[PDB]
C-alpha cells in the first residue's frame, strides 16, 4: 500500500514544484517591472535638477541685472539730489563729478562750455589729479578747426585711446593729449552737454587705464549728463544775472 | 526495485522544493527594496518639482521688478530728453506733464512758482482738463496762512482726498478744493520743486479717481520733480535775462 501513496505524493510534489516554478517567473516579471518603473524615475529626476539648474542660472542672470538697473536709478537719484541741494555752483560740479569718479574710474573730470557763435570754448569746471603746464592751461581759446569744431553736434558719447586714436584729434590739441600721455593717460573720455536743443558744451574724463565701455555704460553717463548739462545752464544763467 | 527508485526521487523532489521556496523569499524582498527605493524616489520627484515652482516664482518676482526698474529709468530718460532737447518752455513742460499722465493717472497738472520773500505764489505753467470759473484765476496771489505756506518746506509727496482731507488744507483755498471735487475730482498729489537748497515751487496734479499711492510711486515721483525742478529754475533765470 505504501506503494499507492509514494507514486501519489510523487504526483502532486511535481505538481507543487511547477506551481513553485510560476510563482518564480511572475516575481522575476515584477522585478523587472519595478527595476524599469526605477530606472525611468532616475532619469525624471535628472532632467529635474537640470531644470532646476537652468532656473537657478536665470535667477543670477535677473538678479545682476535688477542691481544694475537699481545702480543706475540711484546714480540717477544722487545726480538730481545734489543739484536740488548744493547751491554753490562749485561744490555742486565737484559732488557730481566726485560720484562718477568712484563708479567710473578716472583722474581728471572737466566742464567745457561752448560759445557758438566766437567759435571757442571755455573752462566751467574742472577737478584735475596733476598739475598742467602753464603753457596748456587756456581758460578761454579757439575752437575754430578743432576736433571740437568737428563733434560740436554729437549725441553719442566718445571713448578714445591715448596714443591710439590721437590723430583723430587732428593736429591741435595733440601737444595737450602727447602731454597727457606722458603723466599716464590712457583714455579719454567726451560726453556732449544738451540743454536747448544745442550742445552747450562738454563732459570730459581722463583715465590712466582703459576701461572696456559697455553700450549700458555709455547710456548712463548719456543720462547723467542730461542732468549736468541742465545744470550748468541754469549756473550759467544765474552767473549772467548776478554780474 | 521501483520503489526504492521512488522515495529517492520523492526525496530530492522535496529538496528541490525547498530550494525553489527559497529562491521565492528572496524574490520577494528584492522586490519590496525596489518598491521601497521607488518609494523614495517619488517623493524626491516630488520635492523637485516644488523646488522648481519656488523658483519659477522667484523668477517672475525678479521679471516684475526689473521691469519696474526699467520704466522708472526710461521715463528719467525721456524726462531727461525732453529738458535736452526742447526749446519752448511751453512745449517742454506740456511733453514732460503729458508723459506723466498716461502712467499716474491724472487730468490737470500745474506748476506753482514761490516767492518766499513776498509770500507770493504764481502759476508757471498749467494744462487744465476742465475750464475754471473766472473768480479762482489768479495768476498770482497770496501765500501767507495758507497751506502752500504751511507745506513750503516738504521733502516728500503729499497725496490727499478731496472730500475726505480738505480740512486739513485750511479754510483758504476750500473753495477751490470744494470746486474741484463738483468737477468730479476725488484726488491731488502735490511735489515740492527743490533747486538752490529751497523749495522754489511745487508740482500739482488732481485725478477723478483715488490712485494707491506706493512708496515706489512716491519715490518716481519725487525723482521726476528733481530734473522739473531744475528745468524750471533754468526757465525762470532765461525768462529773467530776456527781460
Amino acid at each position: 500500500e505504501f506503494i499507492n501513496k509514494a507514486v501519489q505524493q510523487n504526483k502532486e510534489l511535481n505538481f507543487k514544484l511547477r506551481e513553485k516554478q510560476n510563482e518564480i517567473f511572475e516575481l522575476k516579471k515584477i522585478a523587472e517591472t519595478l527595476r524599469s518603473k526605477l530606472e525611468k524615475y532616475v532619469d525624471i529626476t535628472k532632467k529635474l535638477e537640470d531644470q532646476n539648474l537652468n532656473l537657478q542660472i536665470k535667477i543670477s542672470d535677473l538678479e545682476k541685472k535688477l542691481s544694475d538697473a537699481n545702480s543706475a536709478l540711484k546714480l540717477m537719484q544722487y545726480i538730481g539730489d545734489a543739484i536740488g541741494t548744493i547751491r554753490d555752483p562749485q561744490e555742486l560740479f565737484r559732488t557730481v563729478t566726485d560720484k562718477l569718479r568712484l563708479l567710473f574710474a578716472f583722474d581728471s573730470a572737466v566742464i567745457i562750455t561752448i560759445d557758438r557763435e566766437r567759435r571757442e570754448a571755455s573752462v566751467f569746471f574742472e577737478m584735475l589729479r596733476f598739475e598742467l603746464p602753464e603753457q596748456l592751461r587756456h581758460q578761454t581759446r579757439s575752437i575754430a578747426g578743432t576736433w571740437l569744431e568737428g563733434h560740436l553736434d554729437d549725441r553719442t558719447v566718445t571713448v578714445a585711446s591715448i596714443a591710439r586714436d590721437i590723430p583723430s584729434f587732428g593736429a591741435d590739441g595733440a601737444p595737450l593729449l602727447w602731454t597727457l600721455h606722458e603723466l599716464g593717460m590712457r583714455q579719454i573720455v567726451l560726453s556732449p552737454l544738451r540743454s536747448g536743443g544745442r550742445v552747450i558744451g562738454f563732459l570730459s574724463f581722463v583715465s590712466a587705464e582703459e576701461k572696456l565701455w559697455s553700450d549700458g555704460d555709455k547710456s548712463l553717463l548719456s543720462g547723467v549728463s542730461s542732468s549736468i548739462a541742465i545744470a550748468v545752464s541754469n549756473a550759467l544763467a544765474y552767473e549772467a544775472l548776478r554780474q
